[PDB]
């Protein structure tokens, strides 16, 4: 009865709640409502056709100072999703910070093999606003352990399911 805990980290505003809503419920709103608290949605998933699982996807506030649950957010995760916004250089520069935050709080026994997935969200944005290049993102993903990178739009439903299937796969791997 495979239950997979996935947590999503990243700065305030990058699209964490939007990517979860898109994946689970296919909903998206242009309006911004900052996440208060921590909670999860549920998605039934199968990996490789034959491996049935329930994925619990957890979402809380982006900035650490408004992360109400604290350490308990991180505990027992099978995969950590790290999200930046391609229109915000600071968010991208914080991806290593978030990876490090997780490894300390989740006290993982094999940091070099624990599953992270990087999502560069907001790929639909006006081109002149897009200030983080895919090349930089690929360079960071290599340098953090050859972790998978997906470029996504929660808004226009680009690559969100594909990303989450790799999150699911890699969480199953870890959980087993
Ligand atoms: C719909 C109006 C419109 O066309 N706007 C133009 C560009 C919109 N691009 C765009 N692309 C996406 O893929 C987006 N995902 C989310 N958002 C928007 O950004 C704001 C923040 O979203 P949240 O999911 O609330 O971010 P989160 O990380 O969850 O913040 P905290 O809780 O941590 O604070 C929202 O306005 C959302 O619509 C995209 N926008
Ligand atoms: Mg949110
Ligand atoms: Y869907
Ligand atoms: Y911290
Ligand atoms: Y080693």
């Amino acid at each position: 009865k495979n239950i997979l805990k996935v947590i999503i980290l990243g700065d305030s505003g990058v699209g964490k709640t939007s990517l979860m809503h898109r994946y689970v419920n296919d909903k998206y709103s242009c309006q911004y409502i900052a996440t208060i608290g921590a909670d999860f949605l549920t998605k039934e998933v199968t990996v490789d056709g034959d491996k049935v699982a329930t994925m619990q996807v957890w979402d809380t506030a982006g900035l650490e100072r408004f992360q109400s649950l604290g350490v308990a957010f991180y505990r027992g995760a099978d995969c950590c999703v790290l999200v930046y916004d391609v229109t915000n250089a600071s968010s991208f520069e914080n991806i290593k910070s978030w990876r490090d935050e997780f490894l300390v709080h989740a006290n993982v026994n094999s940091p070099e093999t624990f599953p992270f997935v990087i999502l560069g969200n907001k790929i639909d944005a006006e081109e002149s606003k897009k200030i983080v290049s895919e090349k930089s993102a690929q360079e960071l993903a290599k340098s953090l352990g050859d972790i998978p990178l997906f470029l996504t739009s929660a808004k226009n439903a680009i690559n969100v399911d594909t990303a989450f299937e790799e999150i699911a796969r890699s969480a199953l791997q870890q959980n087993q």
